[PDB]
DNA sequence: AAGTACAAACTTTCTTGTAT
DNA sequence: TATACAAGAAAGTTTGTACT
């Protein structure tokens, strides 16, 4: 019953990632990963680009399990 | 194919839908569907629920 | 009518700059 | 070195309509 921003933080942390580092695997800012994080943005549009750098199923990064 | 307009309107047709009716149960608007097969939109917001009208792969319907 | 396009307005996301 | 906040610019979505 998280979010999105929940999602991201667990998956950037557990694969030992700095937010450049996570923000740079996928071509993004620093700043833009921040927000998703913070819960500010919601439906990234990087949602794929930066599954990729997480590894991570798109659909479960963006929507939860079930 | 290409694009992911070439990829939309492909199976948006292919599946007999028209923009408004794709849009209608993507459930946006049949312009931003425009938009997209028109290519001006290269990352929908409602690519899950667009996509998932045609009823296909996000991954698949984004890129192959 | 039916189906698709075209355009400003409004919104959400991503960046250019620091601050902490 | 790592993360966070603030305006504003870019990408998308709606609102409204014109054309075939």
């Amino acid at each position: 019953m998280q979010t999105l921003s929940e999602r991201l933080k667990k998956r950037r942390i557990a694969l030992k990632m700095t937010q450049t580092e996570l923000a740079t695997k996928a071509g993004v800012k620093q700043q833009s990963i921040q927000l998703i994080e913070a819960g500010v943005t919601k439906r990234p549009r990087f949602l794929f680009e930066i599954a990729m750098a997480l590894n991570c199923d798109p659909v479960w990064l963006q929507y939860g399990t079930k």
